[PDB]
């Protein structure tokens, strides 16, 4: 229960599919003594838009987890228009950038760490029957050099009871390089897609976020840059059909990329799960110490 006149622009923290965040002080006194907070709004808020936004914060507020970013509250202005989501400020920014920016310090014991937080965190999510839907490390946020939490839920679904998947398409860009195959032939999301992209996702830490070794740069090279708007997606499900992957990183252990290529099994049945994922990589963390 914040509200506007309060919370002080810092900057902008990151612009999302439909909202961004802001660093703000939220100073109530007036005096400086306020904490820093992130504040995600809408940044074109349509009634959809809202209505999802509003499902969105129901989520994230039913979330306690340690690598879960923390709800703080709502804002809201005069009647209920421009409505804000308040969360913890987490000062050294999403996975992405920070790993680019520290490559030459973070070992690959301090990746596993990392992707043990993350499955531990998405195995809470799939305990409340939530599928992420945008699992890349983009969406990942750092604490300190020790804790990362996963830090936005604009495309999470709640699963309906009587089905494991979710069928959903939505108008617009889609980060089809991190998708599962049955979410781009069905637009089918599920526990095992979120796992599909999870291993995408230690890809994308075992590269240390390269820019010609991305997902997208890979994909696009296999299926040459000459591919077009969405004749592109038609490609990439052929070249998914046919096993076609993403290498092994450079420097990344054959166990691991063995890992990464469980995930990205064609059989939906056959992906592990999340806490088998964290089982593993807590023993490879335990060789490698
Ligand atoms: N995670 C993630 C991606 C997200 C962008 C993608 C969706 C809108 C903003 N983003 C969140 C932040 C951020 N930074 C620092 N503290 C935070 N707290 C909550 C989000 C957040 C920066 N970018």
């Amino acid at each position: 229960q914040f509200e506007e006149r309060h919370l002080k622009f810092l900057q902008q923290l990151g612009k999302g599919n439909f909202g961004s965040v802001e660093m703000c002080r939220y100073d109530p006194l007036q005096d400086n003594t306020g904490e820093v907070v992130a504040v995600k709004k809408l940044q074109h808020s349509t009634e959809e838009h809202l209505r999802d936004f509003e499902r969105e914060i129901e989520i994230l507020k039913s979330l306690q987890h340690d690598n879960i970013v923390k709800y703080k509250g709502v804002c809201y202005s005069a009647g209920r228009r421009n409505l804000k989501l308040i969360m913890e400020y987490l000062p050294y920014g999403s996975l992405r950038d920070y790993l680019q920016k520290h490559k030459e310090r973070i070992d690959h014991i301090k990746l596993l760490q990392y992707t043990s937080q993350i499955c531990k965190g998405m195995e809470y999510l799939g305990t409340k029957r939530y599928i992420h839907r945008d699992l890349a490390t983009r969406n990942i946020l750092v604490e300190n050099e020790n804790r990362v939490k996963i830090g936005d839920f604009g495309l999470t679904k709640v699963l309906p009871q009587d089905k494991e998947y979710y069928k959903v398409k939505e108008p617009g860009e889609s980060p089809i390089f991190w998708y599962a195959p049955e979410s781009l032939t069905e637009s089918k999301f599920s526990v095992a897609s979120d796992v599909w992209s999870f291993g995408v996702v230690l890809y994308e830490l075992f590269t240390y976020i390269e820019k010609s070794k991305s997902p997208p740069a890979e994909f696009m090279r296999m299926i040459g840059n000459d591919k077009q708007g969405q004749m592109i997606v038609f490609h990439l499900i052929e070249l998914l059909k046919n096993n076609g992957r993403l290498p092994r990183p450079d420097g990344c252990p054959d166990e691991i990329y063995m890992i990464m290529t469980e995930c990205w099994n064609n059989n939906v049945n056959q992906r592990p799960s999340f806490r088998d994922l964290a089982l593993r990589v807590d023993q490879i963390r335990d060789n490698m110490a």
